[PDB]
């Protein structure tokens, strides 16, 4: 509907947190323009996980250093990089080691991947998506550790913009609202999306393949919001 | 080359501020992709004005109420509003008169045409852009009014988006960088090169790529979203 | 009992809006503190009105130009201004003629203000304080001229920040939550307590303290700044 | 000048950090203002550490936790706990143990430091003030842990804000400028400053004077700048 049918054709692209949600749809969006994919995350081949003879899926915890540089080692090229992995532990979070947990996956692993995806996206130039969260800007009783993480992403994200510009990388996030992938709860988040509805794993895929393409050129240090209008109301 | 030719085939849009700059590459933007445009500005034939077959050129001041109602009126269809016009009087905006004509433009007009799209737009959904600035975020000593305009702006879109999303009016702004519209000033151009990590001037037609984007059926869940096409400059 | 009771004796204050609400409050923190405070406003001598032998009541529509520059120039001295008046007419800020009179007195009036401050504040330095509001973050749907306004009001404070800083004049902003200023709408009480993590109405009093805060010697280095004074609402 | 002089009387402060620079000057200006105040940090008896009769000044590394708790248990009362310490190791934060070891201090040693407070502090009330920077707002080439972890304690702050609220705890941040603790980049900091200036570290403490007391009694989850106006240029 949107996009020219092969306009990522030839190029590779990398999706942590492939294997569901936002991470699977922002895999079969490249995919479906071309791009051949490789989606990483756990539970690699489970029921949610993508498939499309252009996405590779690969099981790999991303915490596991050692690991991931193997990976990016082994890529004979990398057009696009998309940290989508994150995960809370709702009130857990309030103890110290499991704060530490959200943390490393959702900001420390997202800076591992980009400085090792940085020398193959420097050879023609390419993008680095980050995916951010309403709770970048709002805070959280519930997941402290959540929040702190989604404030350093999208820090880091304006970070790289400034130190990737020369190599031709644009990095850029999506700050998601409430997307489906307490009665109570639903109610006050309905009433206060403008739209009064869920967001759509395919909807922040459709942002995606926006940001990291040529008609976002000029796009760099940008957090877009994809969100129902939640942030203003 | 990103998107599909007719994603706009057999829609309305209007362009205020249309007939040079941002805004004429706006109205091609949309105009390529199927859509009948209306640029409506001052000088509207003038060596920037955008020349295609399904462009329509219109001489308006949008300041004009009275005649700005009556062209709405005469619209069958409208599925896209872009509130693009704007403009600056540098250190004259010190002065109230001049205050208020830089408000009365880039926010007043802004607000009116909404207004009158409003009914249009709801028949079958649509959407509004704004066009914002990097003085929505940052403050100018220079332009006081242009700056002050520009966060009113930004509160606008986020309001209309509260108020228009129960008729599925989706309503955002782009935040453009330096845009090269017709910079002879070499220390300015380079304090403002030292502080865009892209380290050029932003080219029209890329904010209209944007602009695209944000009106079109890919972005179907952003609403009173501000997005920056600025080369990085609000990060350095 | 935070500040110390001489901070500003011999300097002269004026606060637009200072007949009832906010401004009020604000005029009577100042007075406390040894200033000589002028309070601007309609009403001038009504119920809410700040009484004070340091405090002189003035009747004056800040939106008539001419009479508010003869006020400035016949004041011999001032050391700080407070931006406080503002107003919203809700759902009649759809009309345009109302959107236009809210901007002109939430908006251009304290431009206008700030300008006839200027050479008097730039005596001795001094400062000027703006106030915001929830909705220069959050849009309104049911008041998008008070939203465009405060978004406004932010830039110019930013704005003002940038000119003025040559002069020694600090510029900025509080951002009130929901202040309880003479809440009969039990839902929206429900609505509004829910997003406030204090779970409570703010007190005039309390924007006051912030502003004798921002205004005084313990703000010296703090220019530009907008400072929510809102019980946490805009974290929740 | 400013505040009257036994505002803070009977209270203890906490000041991570308080050995030297802005966390010294937080220090002095409770201590002048009544309070007992413990300055925790490195080098606690050095030349920049503060000298006051009330302020206890005790060496603790705080990324030690099982140290940390045990000074928190040993507290028999708090009322203010200030999350001052942080630390930047610039471009060596592109290696990924130096960007954690930046984050551990700068996120992780402020969250569990703001849980041991919290008991304390909800016994009658209190406050938080953690430290920001111009760098929660832009990005940072030249330290992306730095400005990550910066990004992380603004919404830590506004998180905290939101939990600690019913416990009548107020947390809030500075985002300090450019303050004075390559002629070029003085050049572009200057420039960039409307005050034109380096900030000094008594006007960062005069602010927390003011954040973590009664004239702040409806302010939460807020950042101050105190900046020169840095971030409106
Ligand atoms: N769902 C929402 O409403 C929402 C809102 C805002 C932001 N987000 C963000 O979107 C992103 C994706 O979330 P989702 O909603 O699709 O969640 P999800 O749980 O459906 O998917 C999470 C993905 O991350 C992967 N993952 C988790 N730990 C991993 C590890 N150690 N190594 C490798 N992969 C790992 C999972 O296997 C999975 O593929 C997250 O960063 C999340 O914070 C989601
Ligand atoms: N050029 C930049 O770098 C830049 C950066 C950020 C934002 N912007 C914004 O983009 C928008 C377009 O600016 P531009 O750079 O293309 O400038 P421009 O001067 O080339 O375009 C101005 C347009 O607005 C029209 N206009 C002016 N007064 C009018 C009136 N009374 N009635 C109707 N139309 C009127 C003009 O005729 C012209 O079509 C403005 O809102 C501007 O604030 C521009
Ligand atoms: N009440 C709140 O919860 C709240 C929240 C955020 C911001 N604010 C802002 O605080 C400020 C004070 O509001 P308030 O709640 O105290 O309201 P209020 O109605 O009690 O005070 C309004 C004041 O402004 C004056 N005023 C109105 N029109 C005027 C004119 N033409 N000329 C001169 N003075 C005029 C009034 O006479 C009065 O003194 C406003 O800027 C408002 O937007 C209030
Ligand atoms: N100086 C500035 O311009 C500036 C600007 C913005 C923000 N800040 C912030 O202000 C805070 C203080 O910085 P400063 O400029 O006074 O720096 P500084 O280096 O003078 O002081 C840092 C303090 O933190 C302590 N510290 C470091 N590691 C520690 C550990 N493991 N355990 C306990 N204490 C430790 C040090 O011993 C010292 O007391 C930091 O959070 C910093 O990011 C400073």
């Amino acid at each position: 509907m949107v996009f020219q049918h092969d306009i990522y054709a030839g190029q590779q692209v990398l999706v942590t947190g492939g294997s569901s949600g936002i991470g699977a749809a922002i895999a079969m969006q490249f995919a479906e323009l071309g791009a051949e994919v490789v989606a990483l995350g756990l539970d690699a081949d489970g029921v949610h996980a993508p498939r499309h003879p252009r996405i590779r899926r690969e099981e790999l915890d991303i915490t596991d250093s050692q690991r991931l540089q193997r990976l990016f080692e082994a890529l004979p090229r990398l057009d696009v990089l998309v940290n989508n992995a994150g995960i809370s532990r709702d009130r857990e979070e309030y103890d110290l080691a499991t704060f530490e947990r959200v943390l490393r996956l959702n900001l420390s692993a997202a800076m591992l991947a980009s400085q090792l995806a940085r020398p193959l996206l420097a050879q023609r130039g390419g993008s680095i998506l980050n995916i951010a969260s309403m709770y970048s800007t709002f805070g959280s009783a519930d997941r402290p550790a959540y929040s702190a993480s989604k404030g350093a992403i999208v820090q880091l994200t304006r970070s790289l913009a400034c130190e990737y510009a020369a190599e031709r990388i644009r990095v850029n996030a999506i700050a998601p609202g409430w997307i489906d992938t307490d009665v109570e709860a639903t109610r006050r988040i309905m009433q206060r999306t403008p739209l009064a509805r869920w967001g759509e794993a395919p909807e922040v895929a459709s942002a995606a393949a926006f940001l990291c393409g040529p008609g976002a050129s000029f796009v760099t240090g940008a957090v877009l919001a994809v969100d129902g209008g939640y942030l203003c109301a």
